[PDB]
């Protein structure tokens, strides 16, 4: 573990995310992420919005705390996810859940620093589709992102929370549409 208050910390977090999720998100997603990272550094050369970078660093440095808190809330609100026959019953499966939780948070942070939902439109939506192709329609999944949102915004003030909430809402709405319109 390591946390810093520097733009290089966010850059390294994005690189690690790209490296870890490259095989899962596909080649088009990695190209988008690489282009995003290059543009962020190019615009950082001309100065960066400190408020956005502050909220991004605050969410990145507490990534694992947010993941654990959200996962605990989700298991409590839907114990069937970790019970026999559930999607997160297996140790590997539960580990994959926490992985995707951290990746959702990385995507949120990418939108934060960019002030745009682009990274969620391109990468996020596609992955939400692939993820449902491997998991199926599990109703408890709808609370998954809510817990993450509840666990992320709980570390921010009302202004920072208001700046970050729209991306969680966009993700929840997208998953809802994918969930109830998959087999159609
Ligand atoms: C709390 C709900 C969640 C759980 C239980 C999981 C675990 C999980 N991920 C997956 C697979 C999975 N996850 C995801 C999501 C993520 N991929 C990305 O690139 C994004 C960054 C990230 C979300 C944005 C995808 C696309 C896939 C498809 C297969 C793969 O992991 O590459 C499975 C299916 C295992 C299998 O049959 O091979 C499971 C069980 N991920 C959750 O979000
Ligand atoms: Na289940
Ligand atoms: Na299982």
């Amino acid at each position: 573990g390591r946390g810093s208050e520097d733009f290089q910390y966010a850059i390294d977090m994005f690189k690690k995310f790209i490296e870890e999720a490259a095989a899962s998100m596909g080649p088009e997603a990695v190209k988008y992420a690489k282009e995003f990272l290059k543009l962020l550094k190019e615009y950082h050369k001309n100065g960066i919005n400190n408020r956005l970078l502050k909220i991004a660093l605050l969410l990145l440095r507490n990534q694992k705390k947010i993941v654990d808190k959200a996962s605990q809330d989700l298991w409590r609100r839907h114990p069937e996810l970790i019970a026999p026959g559930g999607i997160a019953f297996s140790q590997r499966d539960r580990a994959l859940c926490l992985r995707d939780y951290g990746w959702f948070l990385i995507l949120i942070v990418m939108c934060l620093v960019s002030g745009d939902k682009g990274p969620i439109e391109k990468i996020g939506l596609k992955c939400i589709r692939e993820m449902y192709n491997s998991l199926g329609v599990v109703p408890a999944m709808m609370e998954s992102i809510r817990c993450l949102k509840e666990a992320s915004l709980s570390l921010l003030d009302e202004e920072d929370a208001n700046e970050t909430a729209p991306y969680f809402d966009y993700i929840i709405k997208a998953m809802s549409l994918e969930h109830h319109h998959h087999h159609h």
